[PDB]
């Protein structure tokens, strides 16, 4: 009886940059063909969210982010095989149609239907699903889980566990994905291997647990929050040092530390000259360096190619390299089995209502992960 | 005999850069303990070298250059058990120690005994076998391969079948090792994959013959220089473009020629610019691209890292990634079995005394490998 209706809900807009996300009403229109509308139940708050409000990431406004999701199928439109209303999901802001090059590759997961790499702010078809003071509000990422109820296209959302625990496993959406799939399945950490990462928030944190995983002997967790070391060691951190600390440059300081330069380190933080330093301080000859961190809107860093050319190799993903829609059902299934733990990642849970009180605390270096629940 | 004397011979000295190499007679200390005093037969002229001349990188002067040669064994230091008198042997411009971290690692080649990276000029023990006008000449590698009578590190020269032709497998030295270890080993191009080759010289012909061995539907050959896309077609390369014929930048025409990007390119010219052009070339996803040309001295390059954080994966290698001392008497005996041809990168064979004649066709454009002769 809501299905087919135009639906008011309470959403969290983004008017203008540097200002506090509105909670109010908007108007979210019934699912076209191929499209899902979802009660949202679950979302976190990923720094990626916050690169919106600070402009570091442009996408059109006025906008409904949100991307780290997770809720439960309101109703789906004509055509649509893979969801059927009162499903648990996982919304996929890195898509996967199935069908594109990238789809067809057995490596490749950034989808050629993606909204990230020049973004629209829309639905697949060019258009919005939001209202708002009568006026056309832009999606995010074709997911805008900052919202009670959302629409996205098929492709752009998943069927998980029945049984899943909505307010963990949203986590599996952005950040624990991201930086886990980075470690295991984009750098391929090796048994014995020596790890630096690059930031120790919610991704980099996720990124310790992957490298972990894979049997790494040593992980260094770099940050310039000492408040963030503890953490950082309980998931697996082996040593953390501050660059603060240090009168060398701390690719200086990693290279001593590992006796010539780590075998994997990951940039997890967003800035140009910390992917310069991540990318140096791998052994030169062997060693690899993922880039995870978003970088300022339309910046270009600046290295030597010598770096590369003694045999380093330097990559980035998005979303940890997962195929987004096959790997985020098997991934849940994996945390139903204990396979790998999100509680430490969750800091904070909050209403949904308390949304700025939520970017407060990431901004203000506190948190990890906060939890808004609907 | 000469064992145990300091020789007298002819050698190309370069006084100082931007000159001519200057002919003249030299002499060469025998051989200290773990050293090894070799005849040389035959020398090709490498562009590296030219970048000796040229500033493009730098080492100490006056040197005796080369580093692309074959020749026989006359003499051995005490210690020496790996080759002997009478050998023919390939001098080895990236060592291989075999004890450290890199020489153990599974993929790694570039030796942390080399004289690359902070280039000394001399033998490992920090001193010169040359001299001229009773002046010290620097070494160039560890190997100075255009002079008669060379003296290289044990961990710098491997033995070769006794029925080598030096005047062709010379070039198992530096370029057609380099090229085809680019892409068989580093890039690991696929069976059915597209490739793009920038730069279409020695080197960029033998990374086409190894994208043709590794089965590539598709190598486009990509040079300023029009004359180089007859040799290049002859050696797998399936369409060749100059992109001074289009109005539109290479990287935008590249990735139309290949429906989105292609699986695997290669920079063999040493340009920045052409670097990047190299990365944004492949598919977004996960293409790959490998950096085989080398850069002028201390200068940067300037990325957008969104080009990685897509999928990309650059890298780049010395001596195409290939454990010199173990590799080279292999590609030798591949050559031998007829596994791959040489003879396509040989335009002009000299004699030594025209090294200069040599340089100048390089320069000029109109050779590909000069071979000159002892
Ligand atoms: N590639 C992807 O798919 C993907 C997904 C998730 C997030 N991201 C990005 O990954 C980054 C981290 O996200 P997050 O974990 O939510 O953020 P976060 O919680 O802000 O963590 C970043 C951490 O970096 C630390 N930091 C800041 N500056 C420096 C410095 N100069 N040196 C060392 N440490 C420093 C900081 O103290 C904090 O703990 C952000 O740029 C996100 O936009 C990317
Ligand atoms: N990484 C290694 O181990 C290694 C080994 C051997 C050579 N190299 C380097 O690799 C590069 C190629 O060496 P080579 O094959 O002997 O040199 P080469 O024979 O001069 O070939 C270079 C080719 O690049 C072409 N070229 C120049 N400018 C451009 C341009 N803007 N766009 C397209 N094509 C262009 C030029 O016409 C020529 O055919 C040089 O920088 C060498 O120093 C590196
Ligand atoms: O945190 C995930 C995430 C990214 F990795 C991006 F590259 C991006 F543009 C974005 F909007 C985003 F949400
Ligand atoms: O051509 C091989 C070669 C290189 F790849 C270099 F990086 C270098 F510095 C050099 F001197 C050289 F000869
Ligand atoms: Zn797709
Ligand atoms: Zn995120
Ligand atoms: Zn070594
Ligand atoms: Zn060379």
């Amino acid at each position: 009886s809501t299905a087919g209706k135009v639906i008011k809900c309470k959403a969290a807009v983004l008017w203008e940059e540097k200002k506090p996300f509105s909670i109010e009403e908007v108007e979210v229109a019934p699912p076209k063909a191929h499209e899902v509308r979802i009660k949202m139940v679950a979302t976190g708050i990923c720094r990626s969210d916050d690169h919106v409000v600070s402009g570091t990431l442009v996408t059109p406004l006025p906008v409904i982010a949100g991307h780290e999701a997770a809720g439960i199928v309101e109703s789906i439109g004509e055509g649509v095989t893979t969801v059927r209303p009162g499903d648990k999901v996982i919304p996929l802001f890195t898509p996967q149609c199935g069908k594109c090059r990238v789809c067809k590759h057995p490596e490749g997961n950034f989808c050629l239907k993606n909204d990230l790499s020049m973004p629209r702010g829309t639905m697949q078809d060019g258009t919005s699903r939001f209202t708002c003071r009568g006026k056309p509000i832009h999606h995010f990422l074709g997911t805008s889980t900052f919202s009670q109820y959302t629409v996205v296209d098929e492709i752009s959302v998943a069927k998980i566990d029945a049984a899943s625990p909505l307010e963990k496993v949203c986590l599996i959406g952005c950040g624990f994905s991201t930086g886990y799939g980075s470690a295991v399945k984009v750098a391929k950490v090796t048994q014995g291997s020596t790890c630096a990462v690059f930031g120790l928030g919610g991704v980099g944190l996720s990124v310790i647990m992957g490298c972990k995983a894979a049997g790494a002997a040593r992980i260094f967790g770099v940050d310039i929050n000492k408040d963030k070391f503890a953490k950082a060691k309980e998931v697996g951190a082996t040593e953390c040092v501050n660059p603060q600390d240090y009168k060398k440059p701390i690719q200086e300081v990693l290279t001593e530390m590992s006796n010539g330069g780590v075998d994997f380190s990951f940039e997890v933080i967003g800035r140009l000259d910390t992917m310069v330093t991540a990318l140096s301080c791998c052994q030169e000859a062997y060693g690899v360096s993922v880039i995870v961190g978003v970088p300022p809107d339309s910046q270009n860093l600046s290295m030597n190619p010598m770096l590369l050319l003694s045999g380093r190799t330097w990559k980035g993903a998005i979303f940890g390299g997962f195929k987004s829609k096959d790997s985020v059902p098997k991934l849940v299934a994996d945390f139903m089995a204990k396979k790998f733990a999100l509680d430490p990642l969750i800091t904070h849970v909050l209403p949904f209502e308390k949304i700025n009180e939520g970017f407060d605390l990431l901004r203000s270096g506190e948190s990890i992960r906060t939890i808004l629940t609907f």
